[PDB]
DNA sequence: TTGACTCTCTTAAGAGAGTCA
DNA sequence: TTGACTCTCTTAAGAGAGTCA
């Protein structure tokens, strides 16, 4: 809602509901050849999802609360950060999933940062492979690797230099 | 349609024209605190751009050639790879700017890979900072670094465990 | 045959708000 | 009030195709 006490109340009910989502253990690469364990609190695959939650997309949900007879709605992963600035250097802050598991709503697996910072974690070597993110990664990004480039830089003539 | 020989001719005329674009010297980070030099062949900011070139968007261009009365058009950065496979692992190949300078059309600064591989280079530590791309980056990604996260993983209660 | 404009679309990380019951 | 659906938009790396003289 608008007041501090009202925002805290929204975060508390959200945490309580999400706290009852089934907990699934995920073993993940940490980088450096090491492996770790994450406990994700996953929103159900189909309705009902939990008090206040509704699906607006294949893997998108929203949390709804009616405060003073007026309904308020937020992206399901954004609630933990309702008291933080919604922007940073003119860029919109976004709920970034450290566990790379969209169904997970564990706030201990989420951070609040620019979309660019958010995306970049997909290629991070991980907490044990060189991660330099100030708010450390929980695991190596799923896209980290040598890649599969079909063709590299090349020229037929001699008009260019690197 | 166009024979192998005709495609080669299109690549040759494209190189001839791009080679005459202003050549700008840029000093860039390579990772490991090292600085390097990259020479970008930059398409003009406004028309005319060069023979065969036209702007279809703020930072998008196309290359056009008419062969035997039929007009052919390609994304401006895609020409170097016309004789290469156009997909890999079920993913479309895209022109990936190793120099991270959109206006540049220097073929020695481009590679052909998936959009995910392409995007990830934005966060790479660089050829001198740990790059593991099989087709090595020319410089450290512009977005590499500690990031600027506003809020980290947190909970108000004790419903969660990482 | 060309140049200089016009328009909408793809991905995969993220969002907004409306219609019914 | 609360649930279960519907639709489209944003970002920044990338695209294809039409009009007119
Ligand atoms: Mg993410
Ligand atoms: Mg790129
Ligand atoms: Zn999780
Ligand atoms: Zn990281
Ligand atoms: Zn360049
Ligand atoms: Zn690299």
């Amino acid at each position: 809602a608008l007041t501090n006490a009202q925002i805290l109340a929204v975060i508390d009910s959200w945490e309580e509901t999400v706290g009852q989502f089934p907990v699934i253990t995920h073993h993940v690469p940490l980088g450096g050849g090491l492996q770790g364990t994450l406990h994700c609190y996953e929103i159900p695959l189909a309705a009902p999802y939990g008090v206040g939650f509704a699906k607006n997309g294949p893997t998108r949900w929203q949390y709804k609360r009616t405060i003073n007879q007026v309904v308020h709605r937020w992206g399901s992963h954004t609630v933990p950060f309702l008291l933080e600035p919604d922007n940073i250097n003119g860029k919109t802050c976004t709920a970034s999933a450290l566990c790379h598991n969209t169904r997970c709503h564990n706030p201990l697996h989420l951070c609040w940062e620019s979309l660019d910072d958010n995306k970049g974690r997909n290629w991070c070597p991980g907490p044990n492979g060189g991660c330099v993110h100030a708010v450390v990664c929980l695991r190596q990004g799923p896209l980290y690797g040598p890649g599969a480039t079909v063709a590299g830089p090349q020229q037929r003539g001699s008009h260019f230099v690197v």
